[PDB]
């Protein structure tokens, strides 16, 4: 099964009460989780059944809220999820992962990621 990154990153960062501390994450933390998720593949689960997985290669600095990027004029990724699957987002504070080719700058939120497990 494909475990929600939201999950992976609480345990990562020792956190239980993610739906209580709708703080965003220390630089420390931010360090700490992307550490681990970088590299690892993830699944997108706001699509149905067209899981397109990607690669993790990063971690933003910004959270979903105000990461920007350039629409065909710039908007925010929370707006997007919001506009486009209209799906407002539960952690709009935490960051968003940088999938695919660096140049190319696509960032996901955390909560439409499952991290892939491999099958050796």
């Amino acid at each position: 099964m494909a475990q929600p990154v939201i999950e992976f990153m609480c345990e990562v960062l020792d956190i239980r009460n993610i739906d209580e501390q709708p703080k965003p994450l220390t630089d420390s933390q931010r360090v700490r989780f992307t550490k681990e998720i970088k590299g690892l593949k993830v699944e997108v689960t706001h699509c149905g059944q067209m899981k397109r997985k990607y690669r993790v290669c990063n971690v933003t600095r910004r959270p979903a809220s105000h990461q920007t990027f350039p629409l065909q004029v710039e908007c925010t990724v929370a707006q997007y999820f919001k506009q486009k699957y209209n799906l407002q987002l539960k952690y709009p504070h935490l960051p968003c992962l940088q999938v695919g080719q660096e140049q190319k700058h696509t960032y996901l939120p955390l909560e439409v990621c499952n991290i892939v497990a491999g099958q050796r």
